[PDB]
């Protein structure tokens, strides 16, 4: 056992635009993505996936992809058993052609290790009549791996 | 050596295709990225700009940019850029591409997926972000980047 180390908090970049409507909604569909950030930190598999479409998909790029709703919950169980969302801060979102995109800082924390860190990262979503049909999330492994020491390809 | 369309791109055929005119320039100067040659890219660039890969430290301003493209081209070329989602929303352009890549020491390739952010300010780029892993493509290609 580990205590939870400190859990550094978000820097606000240089290149996030001041513009305040960046981060902001401006469809339904990115209202919805919004939202659905914001469930993340609940930590709760059985939360998010009512969020997914049954033919939907699912992947962290550095890792393997789940296709349909039975093998994205599985995938998001998986993940929710060795580390855990503390905060997400979406600096950008945007959309257009049923894609939304969120620029994004998680905060997570790496349940084994008790060590935490904060991941740059860059998503897109796919919405088919207000639900997800892919969510596909761009980051570094190695360093968020090493930051927690929680090997996690392979 | 080509790029297989993956079952999860929209197939909305407009989805990948420039809709307003700063996603016309972001295309354009993604074919731009085939030539490998720092000193053109720049062109499209604001001067108060930046540029990151996001597992590399970011280059603020716009000689830094220009010099660290000219440090990348020194060990890796493209070979093509395949963008399969375009969009946009406040200024900020998004692309969810592939781009395939060649390691000058070693001669071996790697398709890359990428998701990246780009600012641009009266048709200039002022913000330029790749969002990747970047350890599979070193051990694809067998050239360390990040010691
Ligand atoms: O932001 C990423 C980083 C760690 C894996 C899941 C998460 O969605
Ligand atoms: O697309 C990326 C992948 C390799 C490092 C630089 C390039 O811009
Ligand atoms: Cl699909
Ligand atoms: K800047
Ligand atoms: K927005
Ligand atoms: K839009
Ligand atoms: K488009
Ligand atoms: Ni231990
Ligand atoms: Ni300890
Ligand atoms: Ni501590």
């Amino acid at each position: 056992h580990h205590h939870h180390h400190h859990t550094s908090k978000i820097e606000q970049p240089r290149w996030a635009s001041k513009d305040s409507a960046a981060g902001a909604a401006s469809t339904p569909d990115e209202k919805i993505v919004l939202e659905f950030m914001d469930a993340l930190t609940s930590n709760d598999a059985a939360k998010l996936i009512e969020y997914f479409a049954e033919d939907t998909m699912y992947q962290n790029m550095p890792l393997p992809p789940a296709y349909g709703r039975d093998a994205v919950e599985q995938t998001l169980a998986g993940l929710f058993t060795v580390m855990s969302y503390d905060a997400v801060e979406t600096f950008h979102i945007g959309s257009s052609n049923g894609l939304v995109y969120t620029e994004r800082v998680d905060v997570l924390r790496a349940l084994p290790t008790g060590k935490s860190y904060n991941v740059s990262v860059l998503g897109v979503f796919q919405l088919t009549e207000g639900k997800i049909t892919g969510w596909r999330d761009y980051f570094d492994l190695r360093e968020f791996e090493e930051a927690v020491d929680l090997p996690l390809r392979g």
